[PDB]
């Protein structure tokens, strides 16, 4: 039972969540001037473009042959989240008349690779940007949607203009109590324990684990924070930090019995204190307020994790604007 926003979709009309019954009106791609390729996805290519009619830059996401089921969902979710704080705006959906290839037109964000940008950040910079990702996540959760793929790679930042956007809504899904969800989502490094132990009855809490992994990696200057060689090893990398005592307690509560594979590789680990991750290069940002915030997010028990709504109230953010 998610603390917040559990029954959002229950009180919403079927049209809101039934994305496969969505009638898409594809427009002519003529007005969008295609320029430099800025991104590469699993089943897409993102280009810097220009809306010649509305005097506006855009990011044109061309789509490789994927079932309409996947596109319709991404479109429905982006539509339902329009005007959300720090959520990428979908401006148009276009289809080539000849090739019949669909493309999604998004507002353009001048991003700099996090591997180049993040080291240039100050304590005040990470503070502000994490608050903004929390605002985005509190909005989509309130709209009955889980992002299911929060990672530094899906956060666009134009540092010069202090503009931040949560992108990649392709894996985003609607939360319905009692529904079993595909555990084979998110980057292995940002996959919550519920995905690793095959707990299909997960919720919004999944996004706080992923954001916790991101925040830990940023302030401890170690990305990916938990670096597993496989899905089974990823739980070991987690347990080697959070301790196995709280893991066994988590499995006993949700009555989950680990695979014949897990029992051998998983040892008995004591919880590593967050202080053991401090270095000369990171103590300046790895202060006591942020470590408390990380401690409240990286918790096995998805039901015991802090909500984005609550995280925003934390003293780490003293956001008097
Ligand atoms: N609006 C945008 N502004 C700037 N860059 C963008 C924008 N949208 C996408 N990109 C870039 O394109 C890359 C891939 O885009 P995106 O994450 O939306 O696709 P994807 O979901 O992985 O693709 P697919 O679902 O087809 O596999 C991003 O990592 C980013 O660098
Ligand atoms: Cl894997």
């Amino acid at each position: 039972i998610p603390k917040f926003y559990a029954d959002v979709n229950i009180h919403k009309p079927k049209e809101y969540y039934d994305y496969d019954n969505l009638e898409l009106q594809w427009n002519k791609p003529n007005r969008y001037e295609i320029m430099k390729k800025i991104g590469r996805g699993k089943y897409s290519e993102v280009f810097n473009g220009y809306d010649t009619e509305c005097n506006r830059p855009c990011a044109i996401k061309v789509l490789k042959p994927v079932k309409k089921k996947k596109i319709k969902r991404e479109i429905k979710i982006l539509q339902n989240l329009n005007g959300g704080p720090n959520i990428i705006k979908l401006l148009d959906i276009v289809k080539d008349p000849v090739t019949k290839t669909p493309s999604l037109i998004f507002e353009y964000i001048n991003n700099i690779d996090f591997k180049t940008l993040y080291p240039k950040f100050t304590d005040k910079d990470i503070r502000y940007y994490i608050y903004q990702i929390l605002k985005a996540l509190d909005y989509c959760h309130s709209q009955g949607i889980m992002h299911r793929d929060v990672k530094p790679h899906n956060i666009m930042i134009d540092h010069e203009n202090r503009q931040i956007r949560l992108i990649s809504w392709g894996l985003a899904e609607f939360y319905h109590p009692g529904q079993e969800y595909n555990v084979r989502v998110a980057s292995r490094y940002y996959k919550g324990p519920e995905l690793l132990i095959d707990l299909q009855l997960y919720d919004y809490s999944l996004d706080i684990w992923s954001l916790g992994c991101m925040l830990a990696g940023m302030i401890f200057k170690k990305e990916p924070f938990f670096c597993g060689h496989d899905n089974y090893d990823q739980l070991v990398k987690i347990a080697k930090v959070l301790g196995t005592e709280d893991l066994h307690a988590y499995l006993k509560k949700y009555n989950i019995k680990l695979k014949p594979h897990y029992l051998n590789i998983l040892g008995e680990y004591e919880r590593k204190p967050w202080s053991h991750f401090l270095t000369q290069s990171n103590i300046d940002i790895a202060k006591d307020e942020v470590i408390d915030l990380i401690d409240k997010m990286l918790i096995y028990d998805h039901a015991k994790r802090i909500a984005p709504k609550e995280a925003m109230e934390h003293p780490y953010f003293r956001e008097v604007r």
